[PDB]
């Protein structure tokens, strides 16, 4: 019933108005990089203004970076026409916040997605396993719902709850339509949520989201669900 788009997010006055009668999610911190405490070239053959002209896909699935999960920079041998910037770019997929049955908010497709499609970068804070712990006990004794924690890379770990982006309504599904997927761009690990399937227009985006230790009661319905969230 009650959804949003993306560009609803960018307006705090607005914002906190919809949150006050239950049309938009709970305020947050809106982030387009990732927040920290402190932190080589493409191979393809150009293509022509006559291959440009069909649209066929420059740094396509043959590209040395592409397959080692690392985005092109400026001075690719596409430049503009190169594909494989997908995260500097922000070509994210069309998609609203919706207000799930049991779950909060979730996140559908506006759109139909074909596989291997970028839907979002998660973005968030990145602690070190030290920080994130005495967060999980802090969040623990907040008694907060929900929990907006993952996995970057040794001791590293993308923590949403305070600041982050629209990814993070993106919703656990025991038979899921999405994964994430970590990709270097300027040698920083970056992590997106990436289409497995075909997803219809209007349809619920979800993943498998993996955790530590309360187990969750899972409700994303499913056959063949696990019944609880974690692992
Ligand atoms: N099948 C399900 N059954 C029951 N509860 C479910 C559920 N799937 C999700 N939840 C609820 O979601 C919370 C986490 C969610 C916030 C989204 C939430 N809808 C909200 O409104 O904020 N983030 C996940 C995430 C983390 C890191 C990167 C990306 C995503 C859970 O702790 C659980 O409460
Ligand atoms: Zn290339
Ligand atoms: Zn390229
Ligand atoms: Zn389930």
């Amino acid at each position: 019933g009650p959804s949003c788009v993306m560009d609803d997010f960018r307006d705090p006055q607005r914002w906190k108005e919809c949150a006050k009668q239950g049309k938009m999610p709970c305020y947050f911190d809106l982030i387009e990089e990732n927040v920290y405490l402190t932190e080589m070239q493409c191979e393809c053959t150009p293509l022509s203004k006559d291959e440009r002209a069909q649209g066929e896909i420059a740094c396509g699935e043959d590209c040395l970076n592409r397959l080692l999960m690392i985005e092109c920079s400026s001075r690719c041998p596409n430049g503009d026409y190169c594909s494989n910037r997908r995260f500097q770019r922000k070509q994210h997929a069309d998609v609203e916040v919706i207000l799930t049955e049991k779950k909060g908010w979730g996140l559908r497709a506006a759109k139909d997605l074909p596989s291997n499609t970028f839907v979002l970068e998660y973005c968030g804070e990145v602690l070190d396993h030290k920080e994130f712990k005495a967060r999980v006990k802090e969040y623990a004794r907040n008694k907060n719902i929900h929990y907006y924690f993952m996995a970057l890379k040794n001791d590293e770990i993308i923590d949403a709850t305070q600041k982050g982006n629209c990814s993070r309504f993106m919703n656990h599904s025991c038979e899921p339509n999405c994964e994430t997927q970590k990709w270097t761009v300027n040698g920083q690990l970056r992590v997106g949520f990436f289409t497995t399937k075909l997803v219809p227009s209007g349809s619920e985006l979800t993943f498998d989201y993996q955790f530590q230790r309360e187990a969750q009661k899972c409700f994303c319905g499913s056959a063949n669900c696990r019944g609880y969230l974690g692992g």
